[PDB]
């Protein structure tokens, strides 16, 4: 923002999450007593794996975004053995944990999350910033329970052709991405459809036992609905999960979808 931070400026608290590259800790800035989240990345581990570039992007992109449904990146610093990301702290945790707790959400909570996410993505896209990694593990919850897009690790500017090695599951990736083709903002609209389905059903629509199998379901767009998913929900999800990118709706149409309108509270 202006000044340069150091570890000594923070009292680290309890672990929020422990991952492959780093951990996320609750932390408080000594002087102002400001409560935030500190993501500690080991570096050597970054240096291996050649991830140094993506991190500059993630930080560069996320630190320049200001939206109520987008977790903020206030700044960063490093030392000899690692890098620190100073993030806004989301008090209610991940959407993933909420989902794992309730099993599945009702139409109202889902419609509200989709809405908040569409606004968030609407803002990102107004900057040709495509997220490409929308999944429940990357969505946090604010003090009022509002959804916050949180992890811009795989974020890039559109249009892009980046053939990045897909390491996690392909569960949220669209056909154009799992096939190494060029892609734009429509990628996020597919993820949104996958997300809407996971929220209501409890499992992503293309889930399978092998990467290779999931790959097939995605490219062929083979998904079915359990009896309890309603017509309006099936409808929105079907418009979003279109193999042809140009056929997926605009976030505006999503926000104005009858089902998103009857059930959304936000
Ligand atoms: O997947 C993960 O485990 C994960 C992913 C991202 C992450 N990063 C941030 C950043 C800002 N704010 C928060 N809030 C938070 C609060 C409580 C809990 C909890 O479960 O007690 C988890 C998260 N987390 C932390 C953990």
């Amino acid at each position: 923002k202006k000044r340069q931070w150091a570890l000594e400026d923070f009292e680290i608290g309890r672990p929020l999450g422990k991952g492959k590259f780093g951990n996320v800790y609750l932390a408080r800035e000594k002087q102002s007593k400001f409560i935030l989240a500190l993501k500690v990345l080991f570096k050597a581990q970054l240096e291996k794996a050649g991830v140094e570039h993506q991190l500059r992007r993630e930080v560069e992109i996320q630190s320049h975004l200001r939206h109520p449904n987008i977790l903020r990146l206030y700044g960063y610093f490093h030392d000899a053995t690692r890098v620190y990301l100073i993030l806004e702290y989301a008090p209610l945790g991940t959407v993933y944990r909420e989902l794992q707790k309730l099993s599945k959400f009702d139409e109202q909570r889902t419609a509200t999350y989709i809405t908040e996410l569409a606004n968030a993505l609407s803002y990102c896209h107004s900057k040709r910033v495509i997220h490409r990694d929308i999944k429940p593990e990357n969505l946090l919850l604010g003090s009022a329970g509002e959804l916050k897009i949180a992890d811009f690790g795989w974020s890039v500017h559109a249009p892009s052709s980046r053939r990045d090695t897909l390491c996690g599951t392909l569960d949220y990736l669209p056909p154009e991405m799992i096939e190494g083709r060029m892609h734009d903002e429509k990628v996020d609209l597919w993820s949104l459809g996958v997300l809407c389905y996971e929220f209501l059903v409890g499992k992503p629509p293309f889930e399978a036992n092998t990467y290779q199998e999931t790959y097939k379901r995605i490219s062929r767009v083979e998904f079915t609905f359990p009896d309890f998913v309603t017509e309006g929900a099936r409808d929105l999800i079907s418009r979003l999960l279109k193999h042809n990118p140009s056929q997926r709706p605009m976030l505006r149409e999503v926000l104005e979808h009858p089902w998103i309108t009857a059930n959304s509270s936000k």
